[PDB]
């Protein structure tokens, strides 16, 4: 209802906004023209000077790159030779170590793995006997616990049924007046709330 | 009474649960006793075949570990010498390489950085003229911007007050009646809320 009056004010607001979108926006364009006018001079001088300076800058930089690339080439070429000779030497040095140390490592592995064979074989076998006893214990206690679990489950089931029987009946018996009182409560509330929505 | 009678149903469950928990803990303990009994004899054998047999295990591994370390050290001495000798050659080669490389790098820098000095100087100096041109435009357009924006600001403020005073009165003429109505609705709603479950 009052929303119509308030929206009318919004209409005045829109009108007042449009008034600003007139002279102000036009002046904004004029201002932008001023900006672009100055920027035209700036851009012109900038572009022209950039192109004029970019030439000696890039060309002289290219010279730097030449001295650097050619210089580095004349550095990497001999360095590569030395590095390759040093690397091949390193490879030889390493290879002359990898052979004896390899033989050693292989023999070490033999003496270790073979030892492990004769150390883990009895170990696992011992574990088999131990795990057998462990399993047997788990069976002895397991079979017993199975009976215990079943027995206690029966007792707990009985304690559940002896509870469920009266609990369900009492819950239902109480749910009757409860649901009805709740119904009445809601019926009254809903009837009062509708008066607020009307 | 709901939370009272229902609680009794839980209490009777807890009490009878304890009646089962009693034997449960005893039987669990009994089974745990048998479990620990087996594990006791087990640990007696386990730790025995583990410790008494770990001696020959470690004694075996120690022999190998000793020879491994000894052979390793026996290799380390000449191998380190080889590496050091090779590294000495490589390092010495690098020493005689870093000398011309560094010297030429320094000389190249005389045609790099030094040449850039005579380039960056005029460029930055000219940049000062460019900055002046830009600054002048930014001063002209800036001063205009300030003027234009100020003029627009005043027009914004004048139209703003038209939407700050008459519009606020319109809002006040809405807030007041609306608050009265809302209060009536709230007064009844809050009152009806406590008229069902309290
Ligand atoms: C002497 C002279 C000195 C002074 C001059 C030097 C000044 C430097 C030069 C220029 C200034 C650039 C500023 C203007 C902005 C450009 C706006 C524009 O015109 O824009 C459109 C372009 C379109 O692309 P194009 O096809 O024309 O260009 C590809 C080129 N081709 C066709 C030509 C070969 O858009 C692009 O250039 C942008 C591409 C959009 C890609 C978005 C995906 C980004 C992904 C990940 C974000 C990574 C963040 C990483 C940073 C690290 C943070 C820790
Ligand atoms: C600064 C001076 C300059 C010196 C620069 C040297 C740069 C080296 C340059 C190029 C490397 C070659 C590229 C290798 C790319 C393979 C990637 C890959 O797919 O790779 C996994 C495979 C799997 O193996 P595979 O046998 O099943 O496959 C055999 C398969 N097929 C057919 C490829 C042989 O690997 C392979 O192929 C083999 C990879 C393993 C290589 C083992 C030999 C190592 C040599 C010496 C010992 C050095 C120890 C030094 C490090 C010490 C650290 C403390
Ligand atoms: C429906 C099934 C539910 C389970 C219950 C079984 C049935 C009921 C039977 C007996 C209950 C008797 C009363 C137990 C004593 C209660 C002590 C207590 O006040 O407790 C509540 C506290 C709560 O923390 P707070 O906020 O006070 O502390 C905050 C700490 N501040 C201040 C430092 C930051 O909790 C504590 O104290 C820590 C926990 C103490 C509760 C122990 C109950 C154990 C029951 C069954 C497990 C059976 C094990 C037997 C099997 C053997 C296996 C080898
Ligand atoms: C079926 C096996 C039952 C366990 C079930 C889980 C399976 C994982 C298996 C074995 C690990 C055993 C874990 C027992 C450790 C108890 C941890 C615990 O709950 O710690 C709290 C209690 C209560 O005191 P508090 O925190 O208030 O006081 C200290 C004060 N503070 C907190 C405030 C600053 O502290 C104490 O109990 C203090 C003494 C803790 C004893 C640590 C040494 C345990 C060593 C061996 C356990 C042997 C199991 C063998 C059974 C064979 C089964 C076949
Ligand atoms: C089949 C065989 C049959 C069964 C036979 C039964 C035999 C059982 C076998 C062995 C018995 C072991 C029990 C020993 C108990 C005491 C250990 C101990 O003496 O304990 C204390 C130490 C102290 O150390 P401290 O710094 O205090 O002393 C600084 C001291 N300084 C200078 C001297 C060295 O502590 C340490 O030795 C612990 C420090 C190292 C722990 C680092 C933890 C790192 C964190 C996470 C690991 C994550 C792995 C992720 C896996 C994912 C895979 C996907
Ligand atoms: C030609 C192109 C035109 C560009 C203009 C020319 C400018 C070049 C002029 C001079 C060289 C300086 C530039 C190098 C980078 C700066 C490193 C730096 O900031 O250094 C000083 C810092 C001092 O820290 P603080 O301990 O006093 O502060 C601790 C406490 N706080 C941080 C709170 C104050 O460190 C030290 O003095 C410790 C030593 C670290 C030295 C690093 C220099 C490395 C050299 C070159 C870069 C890598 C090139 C690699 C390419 C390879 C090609 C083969
Ligand atoms: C293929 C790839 C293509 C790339 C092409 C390369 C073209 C190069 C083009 C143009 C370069 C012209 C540079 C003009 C030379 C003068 C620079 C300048 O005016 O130099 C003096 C300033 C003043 O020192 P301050 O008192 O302000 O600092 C206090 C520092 N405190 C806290 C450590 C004590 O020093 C500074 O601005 C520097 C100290 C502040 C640290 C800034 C971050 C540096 C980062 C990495 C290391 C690089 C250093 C390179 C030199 C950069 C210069 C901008
Ligand atoms: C295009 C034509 C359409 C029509 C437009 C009509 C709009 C009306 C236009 C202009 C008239 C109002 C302009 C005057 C504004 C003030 C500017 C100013 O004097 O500023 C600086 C002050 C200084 O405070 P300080 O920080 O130094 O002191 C911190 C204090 N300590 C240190 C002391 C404790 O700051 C302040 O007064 C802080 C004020 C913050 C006010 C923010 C409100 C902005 C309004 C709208 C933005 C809408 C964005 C819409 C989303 C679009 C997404 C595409
Ligand atoms: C079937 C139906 C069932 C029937 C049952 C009945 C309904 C039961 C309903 C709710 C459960 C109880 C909770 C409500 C109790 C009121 C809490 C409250 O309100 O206590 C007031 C405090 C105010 O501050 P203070 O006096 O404690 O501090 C003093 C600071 N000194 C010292 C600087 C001066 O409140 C605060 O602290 C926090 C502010 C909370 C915001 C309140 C709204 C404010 C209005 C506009 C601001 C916009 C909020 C926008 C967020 C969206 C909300 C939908
Ligand atoms: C006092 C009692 C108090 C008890 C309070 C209990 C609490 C209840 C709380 C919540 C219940 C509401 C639960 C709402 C669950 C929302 C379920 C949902 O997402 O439904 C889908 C619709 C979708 O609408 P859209 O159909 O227009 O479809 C396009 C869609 N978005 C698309 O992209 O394709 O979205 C919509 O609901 C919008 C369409 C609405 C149609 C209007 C239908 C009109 C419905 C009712 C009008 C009755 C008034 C008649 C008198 C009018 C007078 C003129
Ligand atoms: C026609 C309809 C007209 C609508 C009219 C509405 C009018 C409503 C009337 C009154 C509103 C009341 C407005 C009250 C504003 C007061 C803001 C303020 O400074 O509050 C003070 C507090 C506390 O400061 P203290 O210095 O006391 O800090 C406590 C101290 N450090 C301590 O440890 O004890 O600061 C804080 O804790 C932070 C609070 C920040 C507030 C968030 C402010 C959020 C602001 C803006 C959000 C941007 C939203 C833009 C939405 C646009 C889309 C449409």
């Amino acid at each position: 209802l009052k929303l119509l009056d308030n929206w009318d004010s919004v209409t005045s607001t829109f009108s007042k906004l449009r008034e600003q979108l007139g002279p102000v926006t036009q002046e904004f364009w004029d201002n932008l023209e001023k900006e672009t006018e100055g920027l035209r001079q700036e851009m012109s001088k900038d572009l022209e000077e950039v192109k004029a300076k970019v030439q000696p800058y890039l060309d002289d930089f290219q010279k730097k790159w030449q001295e650097e690339m050619e210089l580095y080439r004349q550095k990497v070429e001999p360095l590569r030779a030395e590095l390759q000779e040093g690397a091949r030497q390193k490879l030889h040095e390493l290879q002359e170590k990898l052979s004896p140390l390899g033989e050693e490592m292989r023999d070490r592995a033999r003496a270790h793995v073979d030892a492990l064979r004769t150390h883990l074989a009895p170990y696992s076998d011992e574990l088999r006997q131990r795990l057998a006893a462990r399993l047997e214990a788990l069976k002895e206690n397991g079979g017993a616990r199975l009976a215990e679990y079943h027995a206690k489950a029966t007792e707990h089931l009985s304690t559940l049924s002896e509870k469920a029987k009266p609990a369900l009946e009492d819950l239902r018996q109480g749910l009757l007046p409860v649901l009805e009182s709740f119904k009445v409560s809601f019926l009254s509330a809903l009837e009062e709330y509708t008066k607020k929505l009307n």
